[PDB]
């Protein structure tokens, strides 16, 4: 029910660091302000990613979009049949946001979920990058994806497939230690691999990270010098098992939370069949410090 | 419900002001005439647009296009549970408007309208262009769209989506003012991004103009200095920041009527997502006096 | 829910005439015989056409093939519902017309239909024209189309849709004098623009002619030719308004029944819309004596 | 040499008739007039055939083009070489054909031809065709052809290849009677199959027709019911055996000078190879009286 | 409700001899083992092939797809409808078959039967064939197909169609002498022509043969040369008549038990419909001794 | 300077059993006689193929195409350099072959050469095969290939590529023994791998084996079968190793000659690089009694 995932916002300790990131090492947009955030853009949306001051230095929500009004509705019909609690954005909320309507509510383990429609769009201001990108893959696949840190993957499970009807991808046993192992499930929403990843990991973030897609296999490779130059490389390029992605991490000022940058990934449709992987990467990807 | 939008007929003060400028100007091809209607074709319809005389120098009339008798009958099923009178045309209507069958019935604002099916064609009579343009767009798309000025926005919008299955595309806040705008509701009935857009526009006409889509882009920068000669010329080049259609604006010999021509516009299917727009171009349209 | 015209078979007065005609002028393959029937193969099924000797002239039956034993119980349901007599082939018949299962019944007018599935295949005995055509069109769509002379049009109507399911694609009122005009009416149940059309013509034939169609347009040039040596051309070059199929029409070696020679038709999906034409041709099918 | 064949100019009898005939039969676009010859068009050029009044009732003259002022020194050159009178054209006749600069002279029998370059083009004047055809093929390959008629074709053909550059395709052995052939030479100075043909026929023209080429099979279908109501055919559809050109033959206004409408020819090019056929039809073309 | 045949486990007298044959003749990749199983990869799957002693010398089992652990509760709803017995593989059976679930069962005549979802795939170890084969094709169509022998055709039809959901595509009549012929029945669940063929042949194994499908007509050219060295060629090149499979037959070390190595077949879906034939082969598939 | 290999004449004992031969099994069309000499079309051409009767049964000439006049009298010129002998051929002998001039000669081992240009074609005769191949693969790269025996290769080379103006594509030393191998050299004059092969065989014939290609891989299978029925075959089907040809070979009616049936090889161009290969084919190709 939940179609992609199109916004993100972020409470951070260093807002100027944050906007240097975003824009000279990622290539975003700025895009001006709304209250005490910081907005930024991927494409033609008013804003993609919103970045406040904050101790969190977290993910403080996720925006997760459907396509019309009635699918607003149909949706706050399952968050009450499911007996989880949410509240109507107000016009002030809606504001902000930008969106013709919202719910906000909190999945299984606090992290502020916004169901919105009718995102706002400025094509008469067209995207401009800060820094050498082509462009990114967002349409119909929304911004990108994310994992979600949770303790109980069953309980998450259950929760974004049954009450937000995302669907499970995959699975990747992530190799933690000699006989340790965290088994990542990936789930998609729409054309995209997956759009939420859910992973019970030993970090105390909201996320493990969250990732831009680009058009090309330079914007990259471009993009992986930039952070390099920022000292911010936490992984060399490489291509994943599950969405066949080639990218590279690299660390935001917020400690713990890094960045996926990629290009070229395999989308999901109704013949995707689930599968299990080993390793989270078929080549590359080599852990750096 | 209704498929797409097959015809238009006006009633208008000024009738070889209309020929000449729907066929001279537009390109549209003379088809003779339907009682005191002269027709106008733009494709193997045996007629798209109809121009009798009439004070009223405005739409007299709009032919919603269903698939079959039984579709006609389903739609007699909605208007009869909806509660929306309607009168099924008589044999001498059918022959005047050359179809199998068809619903007379207005919209809640006095808007004739009339669902119909088994439309007439001549494809032994190739149609010819009165002007040199290569060709219309129309096809299951249907013959173009028009903006319906109405005093009640929600309402108008209960009864088209509701009662005729038009389907919300977007809504683009048209600026009036400095703190006035008015909300103008996109809707389609098929894969033209919108088939009939309401607002309310401090306009006395039943419609703010009606549009045509050429085949090529030079289609409509010829038909632009042809308007422009005529003097008819209200805005400059431009592309729509919704549909994405690059076009120009021009007065129709009746007051507060104009016709917009256009070209590659941007199609609708399933996977829609309902936005909002703040402008109505994303570049050009400047307004011309 | 009849997918497709699958065979036809003729009991003739002259078959020798039908041999040759079927052969050296339509292109034809022969394929031995069935009983007192001589077989026409036309692509790989094991036959397509047969034709048999008998005072008639006439069509003797037509095949309407089902994509399995299931949808053919399917069949037997509906007829069984709509009243509609017929008796289920015997191991004989399923033997001589070579199909894993039939039911036999007739039209409203005496029409005998043979409701099929199961067809023989024979690729082993690759086909090889009788005379020079690249190949014919036929797989999903069937062998091709015929007309059904009906007394009472609406009354056929009724049996060919609402039992049989086939489809209206359109209606061409085929002028037949001054004042007397012919409503024809095309029905499809694939992709061909039809595959049965039944028009009330003042002929005492079963059906007006039997349609094929051809791979290339040289294919119908060179098969004018043909039948122009052998003294049978019955029209001149031309293209419907319908259907949008190059042919020309010929005689069969039964008084009254031609043929149909085409190529390069317009096919029907989801999408169709009814449609009418006041000419059976947008160009060419001048009448010849 | 010699590029393409450009324009050609016509000296008749009814020129009333003549204007009817190319805009409403073959569809070009009435183009004003220069001096006493109507001009009319097939594309972007300022003209394409001339017609003055005479009683020639014939060709009165065809302009050869070439590429730029140094091709046109470099024929002057040749036919200086070659021995064949010529006079440059002055201001005035430049003037007149709207060209950069001319050669006059004649072939070896009398036909005026006109070398030149630098045509007139008039893109702000889009081609607008006098009856429904798509478009004319004309572009790199020229206006189209014409059969030259000569009383030597040795003679012709040494002059036309080794003087004005042109290519033999092949040959055609048109039958005149039941012991008489006329060896028909095709040749082309350019992709197009052939732009000027010689043959030794019993005709008292300067030619036997010229041709033109549609865009689409429907142009030539549509134009051939036109010259068909005009009561003008003089031969039916067919596809010919060198140029697989598929048109039809009609009468000009002009007594035993015919037009040609085709479409989709076979070009030529540096790999072809001459051929001989011994008749000028594959199919079709049955001659009509 | 299967969706494709995943992996085959054989159980076999000579296991140096198939690990030759499954590797240097075949060209599949030695992937390690699992308990006393060889096993071979195809694809980027960890086993397609398990191969371990036993004096059967048969197929040992097969492992049928299914998408997603919601269809596995599925197809144990169906078995249990339908009154077929099966135990839900063991965490032991899980991973030594490295699937994240399994059931248990056999078709009504002993063929052992898995049906599973989850499979292991290994990315990080690229497919490296052991011998000259550009690659297979399995993807959603399975690791290929095999001919199940069974004493009652019906009664194994009832089985997998209407239990396992499997659906007919055709039928060969197998002559097997000169009276004598097996009508073999082809079935598939998704674009393979056929998964599984069910056929009543003299033959005391549980299979005839099991297929592999290449990428190229190479790889079986070459394929063909490697069994032929290997003294195991059964049949020339050929194609057959249902599927359209270019391939050739050769014996596995087990005695009465073929493999076929096939490519470019021909893929079901939707709209395919039932049909008989009398050959296996349009052309080739000579036996050799 | 040869631009394609046009025509084969054959001098044979049995000349029915050749034309059986020929159109039953092979394909080619019967196309009436020449003289005593039986002619077969593949294409357009009005013969590709003479049978006469002979002691010789061997091949009797071949016909060497140019692509004018011009080219003829050039051929003439280096013949006549090259001290090699020729008669131009009379007005019978044109008359006889059906071209507009030829230069009777010889290779330098007695195989009577006859270089053309001019030929007759016969499209209003559309070529019909008679057995089922969809078409042959001519045109530019002319009627296919043959293996010419020679009893000094380098002395055949230096006429056929110094005077002939072929040229050397590749060499395969074929085996012929255990320490004896034929260095067969393959020549081109266009894009065809090989017009022309040039071996010193122990062969008492002019040629091994003359080529003819088929459009689709299943008209060689197909062609395999009937050859195989006729109890002809002499090779399974296999790929070369230079042209890439996939065929069989068979016996042709005359002892110790065979022909080859293949599809789908790879041509040459400008870019060609001379290659040494020790094999004929890449698999297959397996030598039969
Ligand atoms: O796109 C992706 C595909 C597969 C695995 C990961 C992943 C890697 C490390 C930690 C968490 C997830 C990922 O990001
Ligand atoms: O195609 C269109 C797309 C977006 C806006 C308009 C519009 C502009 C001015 C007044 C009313 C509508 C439009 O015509
Ligand atoms: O394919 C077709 C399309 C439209 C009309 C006819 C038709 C013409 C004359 C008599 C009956 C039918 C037809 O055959
Ligand atoms: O385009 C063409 C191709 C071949 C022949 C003719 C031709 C026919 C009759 C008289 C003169 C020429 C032609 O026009
Ligand atoms: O792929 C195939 C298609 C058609 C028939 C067979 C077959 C042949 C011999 C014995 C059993 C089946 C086959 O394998
Ligand atoms: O096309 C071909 C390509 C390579 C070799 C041969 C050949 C094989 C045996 C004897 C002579 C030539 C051939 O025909
Ligand atoms: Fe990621
Ligand atoms: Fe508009
Ligand atoms: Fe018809
Ligand atoms: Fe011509
Ligand atoms: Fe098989
Ligand atoms: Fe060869």
């Amino acid at each position: 029910s939940i179609e992609r995932l199109g916004y993100l916002g972020f409470a951070v300790k260093d807002v100027p660091a944050w906007d240097h990131f975003l824009t000279k090492s990622v290539g975003l947009m700025a895009a001006g302000s709304a209250g005490d955030a910081a907005l930024y853009r991927a494409d033609q949306r008013a804003w993609r990613i919103a970045v406040q001051p904050g101790e969190l230095d977290d993910l403080a929500y996720a925006g997760l979009e459907v396509d019309d009004a009635a699918a607003l509705e149909r949706m706050a019909d399952k968050l009450r049949q499911a007996g989880v609690a949410f509240t109507r954005g107000d016009e002030a909320l809606m504001q902000q946001r930008k969106v013709m309507g919202l719910l906000c509510l909190q999945d299984p383990f606090g992290l502020p979920l916004e169901i919105y429609y009718g995102p706002a769009e400025i094509f008469h201001e067209p995207f401009l990058p800060s820094a050498p990108v082509s462009g990114f893959v967002t349409g119909d696949q929304g911004i990108g994806h994310f994992v979600r840190c949770v303790p109980d993957t069953a309980k998450a499970m259950a929760f974004y497939t049954e009450v937000l009807g995302f669907v499970l991808s995959d699975i990747i046993d992530i190799q933690m230690g000699p006989e340790t192992s965290v088994p990542a499930h990936f789930l998609h929403c729409n054309g995209r691999h997956h759009t939420i990843a859910l992973a019970a990991f030993p970090i105390p973030k909201r996320i493990h990270h969250f990732m831009l897609q680009a058009n090309t296999i330079d914007d990259v490779g471009y993009a992986f010098d930039r952070l390099d130059a920022a000292g911010r490389i936490t992984s060399l390029l490489g291509r994943h098992t599950n969405d066949q992605t080639l990218s590279f991490y690299a660390d935001t000022p917020s400690p713990m939370i890094e960045v996926e940058f990629g290009w070229g990934p395999r989308t999901v449709d109704s013949s995707w069949t689930v599968a299990r992987h080993s390793r989270t990467a078929m080549w590359g990807h080599k852990s750096v410090r």
